[PDB]
């Protein structure tokens, strides 16, 4: 446990209604079996979007365009989510997504490498990890050189490695861990 | 221990990644520990620095703060050209956070009164973020009298969201608040965080 069981049930519990396309998202990914972000994240991720006002956000790698949903529905059309996947389904069901509910017009979407098509983006405001699949060590090597001044790094399922302890330990970056969901990391960029 | 949040297993783990302590906060909890004040937490006071550094706000309102901690943690994420304003009954919280700004040059951007938080908040204009601690005050009576004193996009910083310095009645009001998004971060005693909609 992260998070006493009865706090995680309370915090549902006052949860609004759901969006019907976050809730047709996760019926999606229950039953293609992808995991996605659960509501209490990207909330979160939602509300750090919206307090930042970012020029550009990079997700590498997001089963059904799950956070660049989030971060969409965050930004103005002065501003871009540039997601990849190298599974042409979640690409399609993101931009089918996308398109549908006037968000397309703000949102890249590539199918292809993900780490290997970030790094080709400069002055990232916002970038964006799922540590199930990729360790930030690799991640920050290949894309430090991409960060805007004072980027947020938010890397989720932080808690559930040497990484953490890493991040924590430069100069150069401001962590912290919050107990949200599976752990959520925000490292800012100094 | 009380209500508990975070995993103990869980809370050594994150304590584990702390830096080293600055003994200026290190002093302080000390202090707090003797004059029996409550404060907030390492964690608690990272994540306040950190909202503050992305909020990049130029008007900072602290209505109450136990040996201006809090202040202390939203001085150190402004300009010079920002304030952070705080405003506490007691005149030894309000001296123990002059001297520590004073020591570390900070009181260069901290405007600090001995005075009724609320009243005095109430003056203020276009904050950028409001600091409150739910132990203290009734939320929804805190933002029925400083709703207009917010600036467009304003965000809400409300400690002790589930347990006492789980979960409160502001929780309730707010997360209701169609003028507001709202999540609760359950960081030390929790954190109830408000973004005011455009
Ligand atoms: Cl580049
Ligand atoms: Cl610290």
């Amino acid at each position: 446990p992260i998070v006493d069981s009865r706090i995680g049930a309370y915090l549902d519990g006052l949860l609004p209604e759901a969006d019907p396309v976050v809730a047709a998202m996760e019926q999606i990914a229950r039953e293609r079996n992808i995991p996605i972000v659960d509501r209490q994240t990207g909330r979160l991720l939602y509300l750090l979007a919206r307090i930042k006002q970012p020029q550009l956000v990079v997700v590498p790698g997001d089963g059904l365009g799950c956070a660049s949903w989030w971060f969409a529905r965050a930004i103005s059309i002065s501003s871009r989510v540039v997601m990849i996947d190298p599974d042409r389904d979640n690409v399609e069901h993101a931009r089918r997504m996308l398109h549908d509910n006037g968000l397309i017009d703000r949102v890249e979407l590539q199918v292809g490498d993900p780490l290997g098509i970030a790094a080709g983006q400069r002055d990232i405001d916002i970038l964006f990890m799922d540590c199930d699949v990729f360790n930030g060590a690799d991640v920050l090597e290949r894309m430090n050189r991409c960060l805007a001044k004072n980027a947020l790094l938010i890397a989720v399922n932080a808690l559930r490695r040497e990484f953490n302890h890493h991040l924590s330990r430069r100069r150069d970056f401001f962590t912290t861990i919050v107990p949200v969901g599976n752990g959520v990391l925000l490292g800012y960029r100094l």
